[PDB]
């Protein structure tokens, strides 16, 4: 009978999408939780595995200024918003599974991309030729299921078990931006030819992909000084790679360059044109209720426009 329950303003600006969880770090645990019992139930996992779990996966994300234990709650709560939202459309076993997919997707980064990774020749990147990182992080998620105490999917089927992994699996892949282009495009299509059909699983696994992409990048769907701040975390972990790409005595292309602060507004600029706001557009078209999620994109587009004409 042991319910979570959250102060008045949390507990109704929670279930809007804009919604930022705060600097009180102890109580990201508790609103995961929250988030997980209301979207999925009370029963859908023994609270003893679930907080254990909970806390092992902060204990592996690592203090970056961005890839962070708080950017790893803020994902999983876009998820919640986008669950709730639609709430007939998804199994009990994908609402499980994304909201943990979204908690661990990002397990272990050290705040350099991929490129950095092949470049430097880090171990991993023989280990995993493509999506470096993102089969890191799905590999470190089952890690952490096989501690002792820790596998919160006890309860399931050998079936049931293996489909949520592979819901998880491809969920945390689907993080690898560079594949999100082209999902986005076969969604377009398959979309506006009517040929979109969600009793394909196939289809499914594209929709979750873009899911997981609005989800991950749902800094730019918040309030205008949420977003902005946050952009100065996402910055500071770029100047730090390009500076480690000078160090291997290569020029970083101009985002990574600290020497180039002062483009960093048209930068975000060329991101919501080319990235976010076809990812927002593409996943209202499918998913109407999400919509404000485009709305908030847009007033952050034309906030970053103002910043470009020092109005800002
Ligand atoms: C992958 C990712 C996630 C998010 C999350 C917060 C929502 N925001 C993001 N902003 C950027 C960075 C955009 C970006 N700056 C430039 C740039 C900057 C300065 C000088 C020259 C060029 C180019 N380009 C594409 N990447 N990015
Ligand atoms: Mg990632
Ligand atoms: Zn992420």
């Amino acid at each position: 009978l042991m319910q979570f329950t959250l102060p008045v303003r949390l507990c109704k600006e929670i279930e809007l999408f804009h919604f930022d969880i705060g600097p009180f770090e102890n109580m990201w645990p508790g609103i995961f939780v929250y988030m997980v019992h209301r979207s999925c139930g009370t029963s859908c996992f023994e609270l003893e595995k679930l907080c254990r779990f909970i806390m092992s996966v902060k204990k592996n994300y690592r203090r970056v200024p961005y890839h962070n234990w708080k950017h790893a709650v803020t994902v999983a709560h876009c998820m919640y918003a986008i669950l709730q939202n639609n709430h007939t459309l998804f199994t009990d076993l994908e609402r499980k599974g994304l909201l943990i997919a979204c908690l661990c997707h990002d397990l272990d980064h050290r705040g350099f991309s991929n490129s950095y990774l092949q470049k430097f020749d880090h171990p991993l990147a023989a280990l995993y030729s493509t999506s470096t990182m993102e089969q890191h992080h799905f590999s470190q998620t089952v890690s952490i299921l096989q501690l002792e105490g820790h596998n919160i999917f006890s309860t399931l089927s050998s079936s049931e078990y293996e489909q949520v992994l592979e819901i998880i699996r491809k969920a945390i892949i689907a993080t690898d931006l560079a594949l999100y282009f082209g999902n986005r495009k076969q969604l377009e299509e398959m979309y506006q030819t009517g040929s979109l059909n969600l009793n394909n699983q196939s289809h499914r696994d594209r929709v979750i992909g873009l899911m997981m992409t609005a989800c991950d990048l749902c800094s730019v769907t918040k309030l205008w000084p949420v977003t902005k701040l946050t952009a100065n975390d996402i910055y500071a972990e770029f100047w730090a790679e390009g500076d480690e790409m000078k160090k291997l005595g290569i020029q970083p292309i101009p985002m990574m360059d600290r020497d180039k602060k002062d483009e960093v507004p048209q930068g975000q600029l060329g991101f919501y044109n080319a990235v976010a706001i076809p990812c927002y557009t593409t996943l209202t078209q499918i998913l109407p209720p999400t919509e404000p999620l485009l709305k908030a994109c847009r007033d952050n587009l034309s906030q970053w426009e103002k910043v470009i004409r020092g109005e800002e």
